[PDB]
Formats: structure tokens, C-alpha cells, sequence
């Protein structure tokens, strides 16, 4: 019910799972080093 979407950080490919605290298993590559992909864009002037 709590679907989350996480971007690898090895084979930079997103999967939308549940989020799981214990560990959100990477179907592509069978790792658990990811970041989240459902990263919110702000405006910001940044030079
Ligand atoms: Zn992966």
C-alpha cells in the first residue's frame, strides 16, 4: 500500500516496491544500495 520508488546507486535503475525499513531488494541486480528515486524538485537559483 505504501509503494516508494528507489533509484540504484550500482546499476542505476529504479524499481517502485513497498518501503521496506528491513531492506527494499533491487530486482535488476539483487542489492540493497539504493537511494530514493521519488526525489521532489524545488526551485532554487543556484550559480
Ligand atoms: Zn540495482
Amino acid at each position: 500500500n505504501m509503494t516508494v520508488d528507489i533509484l540504484c546507486n550500482d546499476c542505476n535503475g529504479r524499481s517502485t516496491v513497498q518501503f521496506h525499513i528491513l531492506g527494499m531488494k533491487c530486482k535488476i541486480c539483487e542489492s540493497y544500495n539504493t537511494a530514493q528515486a521519488g526525489g521532489r524538485r524545488i526551485s532554487l537559483d543556484q550559480q
